[PDB]
């Protein structure tokens, strides 16, 4: 009986806050490992995946779940977790979301069933409340106020992203000429 | 005429927020480089300095200013900047502080003279105001809610510090058996 975390996102590009959130939530709960799960869709997914793999490269605790990139199309989270739980029927999944996202959990397709499928884990964040419907358990993570949009904006404006983004990922962005449009 | 940033702290231990604050403040202002300036004083300074040098190792933009470790004793910031400006009379110093510290600027010894010596740079932070006496100019930095005390507490409790602290610094802490008391 495995316990596995999932951190979803576009990861466009992956950055330090993704790594801290995944490692801290998983390690604090004592999960076996945490997967960063890129969503489908504008740069090609191969790039997002290469950067993701570079970012988690040296750390067996963090891995990449690619099922959403392969299946494409609709991708409601319920459908994804339904495939993952059928593939891994003895795995307890811990679906990690930022405290800010916990509010929109009603907008989630078949959130009813989804909460019976997986364990939602909220990341306590300043400003947003620790209250919600649905069974969410919470974990404390140092606030890291970085977002992929912020990074892309900094790249577009020609500002530094060092330490906000892993060195191997910065090198890839520059080698492939990403985000400078 | 050089423009040089200074980021003071105990750095006990150095961590990701120190590196982001220093790099972002310096790069956003277009400074020539930024020095992390460890204060005097309980682990020996050699350790704090070794970790600092490991942390900035691969980045010519960030350096370590050791004058406070060498002079010891009182160490009012005014005295330190007085020595540094006499040593480097054509350098304009930019003294970087967190937005939270800008409030206590009156508690600073000879803050009057100190503001004529250097340029204070405040780091805009959530919660704390962008108002103050004294001539402070401000720079935006992604909020990174890490502190040396937090890290030490995590080490003492046996929690993960990966990504919160550079890999070379984690290795040193573990190699020297620091902070696990
Ligand atoms: N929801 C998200 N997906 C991918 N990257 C992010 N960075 C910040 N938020 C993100
Ligand atoms: N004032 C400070 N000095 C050294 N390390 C810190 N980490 C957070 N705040 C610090
Ligand atoms: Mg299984
Ligand atoms: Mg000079």
């Amino acid at each position: 009986k495995k316990q596995v975390g999932i951190l979803g996102g576009t990861f466009n590009p992956v950055h330090l806050a993704h790594l801290v959130m995944a490692e801290q939530a998983g390690r604090n709960l004592g999960l076996d490992r945490v997967f960063l799960m890129p969503s489908y869709q504008t740069i090609d997914a191969k790039h997002r995946l290469n950067m993701l793999e570079l970012a988690v490269e040296d750390n067996p605790f963090l891995q990449i779940e690619t099922i959403e990139l392969a299946r494409g199309g609709k991708s409601y989270t319920y459908d994804t977790m339904k495939e993952l739980t059928q593939n891994n029927p003895d795995t307890d999944y811990y679906f990690i979301i930022g405290g800010d996202m916990v509010e929109y959990l009603p907008k989630w397709y078949k959130i009813d069933e989804l909460t019976s499928m997986v364990n939602f884990v909220g990341i306590r964040r300043p400003g947003y409340t620790t209250d919600t419907p649905y069974p969410v358990i919470w974990v404390d993570v140092p606030e890291i106020d970085i977002s992929s949009t912020k990074i892309r904006q900094k790249i577009k404006e020609g500002c530094s992203i060092r330490y906000l983004v892993p060195d191997k990922v910065i090198d890839y962005i520059q080698n492939e000429g990403l985000y400078e449009y």
